[PDB]
């Protein structure tokens, strides 16, 4: 109960960034393409976040996955949440 609706609205902002043409799921393409922010990553390990992301397998990320996942690790959502 400690997580209030505010902090979805960080996640919501950062999934909806992902999110490119906003179907509700991203794909390698898209997460990858926001990924590129990075300036310094690959298509394989954006891939491979989405196998790990993915919690059905369906080839893409929804705002709920996203926020299972984003709860593994708050801590990295911090990191993207500036780089945006
Ligand atoms: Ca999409
Ligand atoms: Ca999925």
């Amino acid at each position: 109960a400690d997580d209030h609706p505010q902090d979805k609205a960080e996640r919501e902002r950062i999934f909806k960034r992902f999110d490119a043409n906003g179907d509700g799921k991203i794909s390698a393409a898209e997460l990858g393409e926001a990924l590129k922010t990075l300036g310094s990553i690959t298509p394989d390990e954006v891939k491979h976040m989405m196998a790990e992301i993915d919690t059905d397998g369906d080839g893409f990320i929804s705002f709920q996955e996203f926020t299972d996942f984003g709860r593994a690790n708050r801590g990295l959502l911090k990191d993207v949440a500036k780089i945006f």
